[PDB]
């Protein structure tokens, strides 16, 4: 298992952690949402939460990637949801396919 | 009507609140976009706005969730837009379909 | 070009400010992601980073909007990325079809 602080930032006014995909997998439309492996687990860094989110030049190819809500005290794999949009998307081995964004977890009285 | 701080979070660490559809609903592809009824209305703590994620069990078994904002000052009811992705879904009363994420609102000088 | 600091929020307690297609563009399911251009441009204030989500109105007509980072360092052109989900959709010149949300950049050790 590899952690979060092994991730890595384009350039430093990056707002995203690039997430690559462990396997090559083909993709299409008819399949509906794939979980794609990272290798990467959580938890994350105190009072955060994270966001997957797609990247743009992926977005634009054709591959959706399904926002997802990464919570701090999550201990499993991080998995990219994916969708082939429209045509047959071929992912490779450690291809760029998502990035994790983090986010301030806001305290609520909500009861839990 | 119920406000925000009705809703529950899963376990401590959860990011999200967890919203429940109130009605029985059938969704196909063809239909589109659909806004599912939750019976939970704003506005937001102060300083904050919402936004409306899918969980990830519902989005891999094909039910998106389009993002949503929600502002601080909405006052109308939280309403889940989301679509059935390739196949028929099937929601039912009280079934968890999304979650209220908390964030912080940054002021700025934008003219309003 | 156009900074960010031109752009207008609806209301007070509107978490998004407006970003507005400057072309006539019709969309159709088979067309896939479309990046649509606005005029508006990067950076962003320090600490703070993008996220351009749909209007929940544009959403629920049939254009979906796929989230998108925008990095705090971008200096290019903030473009919509948008897909007709089911039906052909018409944008005008004009219309407002997303909104960028302003979030925190939080720092991390992550190498970069
Ligand atoms: O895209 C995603 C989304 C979530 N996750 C993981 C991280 C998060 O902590 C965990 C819970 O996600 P959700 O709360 O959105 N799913 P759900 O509500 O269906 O499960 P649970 O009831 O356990 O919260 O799933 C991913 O790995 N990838
Ligand atoms: O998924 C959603 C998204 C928005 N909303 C509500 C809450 C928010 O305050 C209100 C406005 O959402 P948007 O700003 O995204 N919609 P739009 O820009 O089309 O309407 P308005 O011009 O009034 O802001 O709609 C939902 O109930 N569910
Ligand atoms: O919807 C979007 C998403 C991104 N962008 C721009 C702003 C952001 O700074 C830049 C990078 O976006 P991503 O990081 O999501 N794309 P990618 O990872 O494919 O490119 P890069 O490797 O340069 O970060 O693209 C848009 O204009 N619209
Ligand atoms: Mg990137
Ligand atoms: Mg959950
Ligand atoms: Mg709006």
């Amino acid at each position: 298992k590899q952690p979060i602080s092994k991730l890595t930032r384009a350039t430093p006014g990056s707002a995203g952690l690039d997430l690559c995909s462990t396997s090559h997998t083909v993709l299409t439309p008819e399949m509906g949402p794939q979980a794609l492996s990272t290798g990467i687990y959580g938890p994350l860094p105190p009072n955060t939460f994270g966001l997957i989110l797609g990247r743009s030049s992926i977005t634009m190819k054709g591959l959706q990637v399904y926002p997802g809500v990464i919570d701090n005290d999550y201990t499993g794999e991080i998995k990219i949801m994916a969708k082939a949009v429209n045509n047959i998307v071929t992912v490779s081995q450690g291809n760029r396919i998502a990035q994790l964004i983090l986010l301030p977890l806001i305290e609520t009285d909500n009861k839990v």
